[PDB]
């Protein structure tokens, strides 16, 4: 068979958007996925959690190329054959815009300090963007085949992106007994995101369907 | 066989204390339990939940007489034979003394209003006593036999006691933006317990071991 010809394709939905990939298989152990994840969703819910409401906007525009390594690639066992480690890289462009609306008189926590929203309530808005011409990726996947023609998968990994760009702002007044004012607590949180090790990785979870011709 | 002679005894531990009962069986469907639940425990934990620590003292001194009705009493099936409805009455004497210790700067909620403890923290103490010369009881039990000589059980029910006596007091200062001061919120909660329908019943959960001679 010709190495340059893909063996199949997949459709996927996950935390970095939806889309899919073309798939090549060099041998039972080593394969390649070239994909796009994009789109943009707006989850504006209304279910109150403890007096707060959250609104999430997300815009994605990612292109990725992964090697997939299957340690049990030649197995006829469907669970074993489906297990893989993904290593590769991607062009990343991801914007998150999260807004927390705190009801009047309700408590909420910012930078490990408790606050209580005043009579007019409190709004906290966060904008956070991951943009990388090329970011390395490592992940692990489980892609059991249902038969020779199709299957389903899940994949979890992370891109090493460095800290994202971040802008956090609050509106409204709050009472507190902690060390920081609301404004400082908010800026403290912006600073953690811009600087802590934890935020130098963009975690990824996706699920989807594989098709094989 | 002689009706006046008990068929067995049980040991039990539950929310109204520990102890046990003597058991009579009039026929496979109708039996009687005469028991004592007493003791007194002090659960002073240290595991912080959201900046609060709780300390619980409980003192019990209850005598009860229940009829137990087994709709499937003549069954050899152990699950079916073990199912019963309990109806009876008890002398009740139960004291609860619950103390919530709120760390400095942490939020906590009283009478559906959020508060944040000041620099010196906040203590909330509640004393609540159920005392009844005779209170009706209804409950449901599951007492599977392991063999003819022994078994295990659980029972859940409630005594109609009317509202308990209640004393709630706070110490320390707190900030808030709600309608009530801390003192009023605390007294509001005392009033609910002294007056709401919900508190006119003392719920009971117990587990134990049955012995048959
Ligand atoms: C068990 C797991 C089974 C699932 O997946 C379906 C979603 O696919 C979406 C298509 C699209 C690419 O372009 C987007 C730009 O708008
Ligand atoms: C990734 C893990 O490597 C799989 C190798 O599996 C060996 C089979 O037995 C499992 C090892 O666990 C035994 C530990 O006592
Ligand atoms: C990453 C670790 C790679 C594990 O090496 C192989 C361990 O093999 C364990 C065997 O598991 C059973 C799979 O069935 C045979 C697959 O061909
Ligand atoms: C996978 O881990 C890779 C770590 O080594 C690197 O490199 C380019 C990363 O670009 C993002 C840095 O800001
Ligand atoms: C069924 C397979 C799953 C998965 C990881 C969670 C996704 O979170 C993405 C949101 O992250 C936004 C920026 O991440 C901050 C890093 O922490
Ligand atoms: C599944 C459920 C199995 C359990 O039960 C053992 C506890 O019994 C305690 C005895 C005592 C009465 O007097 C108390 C006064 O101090
Ligand atoms: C207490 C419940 O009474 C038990 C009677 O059981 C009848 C047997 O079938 C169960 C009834 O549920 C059927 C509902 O469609
Ligand atoms: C309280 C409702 C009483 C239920 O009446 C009897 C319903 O019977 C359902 C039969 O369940 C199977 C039990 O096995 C036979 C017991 O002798
Ligand atoms: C079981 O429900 C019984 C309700 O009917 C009564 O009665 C004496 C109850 O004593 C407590 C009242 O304060
Ligand atoms: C494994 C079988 C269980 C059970 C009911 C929960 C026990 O709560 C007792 C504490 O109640 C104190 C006063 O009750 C207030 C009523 O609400």
């Amino acid at each position: 068979k010709n190495q340059l010809i893909p063996v199949g394709a997949r459709a996927e939905v996950g935390t970095t958007g939806y889309g899919g990939a073309l798939l090549w298989q060099a041998n039972p152990y080593v394969g390649l996925a070239l994909g796009y994840n994009g789109g943009d969703i707006s989850w504006s819910d209304d279910v109150k959690v403890n007096g707060s409401t959250y609104d999430l906007d997300m815009d994605n525009n990612n292109v990725y190329l992964n090697a997939e390594i299957r340690p049990w690639g030649a197995s006829t066992n469907r669970w074993a054959q489906g297990l893989y480690v993904a290593a590769g890289a991607a062009y990343l462009d991801n914007d998150y815009d999260l807004t927390r609306n705190v009801d009047a008189t309700r408590s909420f926590r910012v930078n490990n300090q408790d606050f209580i929203a005043g009579a007019d309530g409190v709004k906290i808005n966060g904008q956070m963007s991951y943009k990388n011409d090329i970011a390395p990726y490592l992940g692990f996947g489980f892609a059991p085949k249902i038969n020779k023609n199709w299957g389903v998968f899940g994949e979890v990994g992370a891109y090493y992106t460095g800290n994202p760009t971040v802008k956090l702002v609050s509106s409204g007044s709050a009472v507190t007994t902690g060390d920081q004012s609301l404004e400082e607590a908010v800026n403290a949180e912006a600073r953690k995101i811009a600087n802590d090790d934890k935020y130098k990785w963009l975690p990824v979870g996706k699920v989807g369907v594989n098709f094989f011709w």
